[PDB]
């Protein structure tokens, strides 16, 4: 289904008056607060990113087929509370400010920083607020595929299909400057780091991570990919590496996606991890907490110690982000 000139016309007359898109303390909720239009603010805010990049003009990227790329993956983003267009669009801006601000473009080639960029954009497409574990265990038509196809993964399987279906129109397709291995690299980096966003496989992801950065004679192409999976990986987690009160409305509609699951969980018969209980109502910064201690702060600390030096503030924001927890849990 073709964008029309209207759509398009809708994004490009957003100005972003009072706002700096490439600044760590962009206020994506701020941006949509301003605007009847927040949808095609989102949509201005990622094609100004890429555009303002010089990465798409390199890989012979249109600004029409950039701009129909990122309308056909909006269209394909539901109504949520978190893991909709405004999640992907600041997961994009989260990785700009890492390769940009962190320095991390240093560790990758631009073809990379472009297949990142983009990339962010196709990572949860036509997610439903409804978690892997609630396919695999309601026995769902999604969770039947998974298992007798082999990969656990349902989700993140499901959205590379949309991204590849997406991409297979030649006016949609980002990637269709590139040829031969240059366009291999940028669909198996693609497909590699959606599913490197399955949590189920964060220990392990980690750990290949670090154990490639230890490794002077790593496969140099491995060494980069595990790199880009690693960024993506960063960008999804990363609302804890955000000024607090950014932080704490993302931590507010990820919860809430938890508590409908949980609700549609509980009226299927099925068992509701207790952080998923709206009737255990539960402490948002003991969450919060229990997240930074065990995911976001090690994997931020290990992957800036071991390689990643200049995104050394996202360390410094947990830390003052779990402090700032913990005394909304001291005073209660
Ligand atoms: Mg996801
Ligand atoms: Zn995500």
């Amino acid at each position: 289904t073709a964008i029309t000139k209207v759509e398009r016309e809708a994004v490009l007359v957003c100005e972003l008056p009072s706002f700096d898109v490439t600044d760590v303390e962009f206020d994506l909720f701020r941006a949509r607060e301003s605007t009847d239009k927040p949808l095609d603010v989102a949509a201005a805010i990622a094609y100004r990113l890429l555009l303002g990049s010089g990465l798409p003009q390199k890989f012979g990227c249109s600004d029409e087929v950039l701009l129909n790329f990122i309308l056909q993956c909006r269209k394909k983003y539901r109504n949520v509370p978190y893991h909709n267009f405004y999640h992907v669009v600041d997961v994009c801006q989260t990785i700009h400010t890492f390769l940009y601000r962190g320095n991390v473009y240093e560790k990758l080639t631009e073809l990379e920083c472009f297949v990142l960029l983009i990339t962010a954009l196709v990572h949860d497409l036509d997610h439903m607020g409804l978690n892997n574990s609630f396919y695999l265990k309601t026995e769902s038509p999604l969770g039947i595929l998974s298992s007798a196809s082999g990969n656990t993964s349902v989700l993140e399987v499901h959205h590379c299909n949309l991204a590849v279906e997406i991409l297979s129109d030649p006016e949609s397709d980002v990637f269709d400057g590139l040829e031969g291995a240059e366009r291999t690299l940028a669909f198996r980096s693609m497909i590699d780091c959606v599913l490197a966003t399955d949590m189920a496989k964060h220990g392990s992801a980690l750990e290949a991570f670090l154990a490639s950065a230890a490794d002077q004679s790593s496969d140099e192409a491995a060494f980069h990919r595990m790199t880009m999976e690693i960024i993506l990986k960063a960008g999804d987690i990363s609302n804890v590496t955000k000024p607090f009160d950014i932080s704490r409305q993302w931590a507010m509609a990820v919860t809430e996606e938890f508590y409908r699951q949980g609700d549609m969980e509980k009226e299927r018969g099925v068992e509701v991890l207790p952080m998923f209980d709206r009737s255990k109502n539960m402490e948002l910064a003991k969450g919060q907490i229990g997240f930074i201690d065990f995911v976001a702060a090690p994997f931020f600390q290990k992957i800036v110690d071991a390689c990643l030096q200049g995104m050394q503030w996202t360390v410094d924001r947990i830390k003052s982000n779990r402090a700032q927890w913990e005394r909304v849990l001291e005073t209660r």
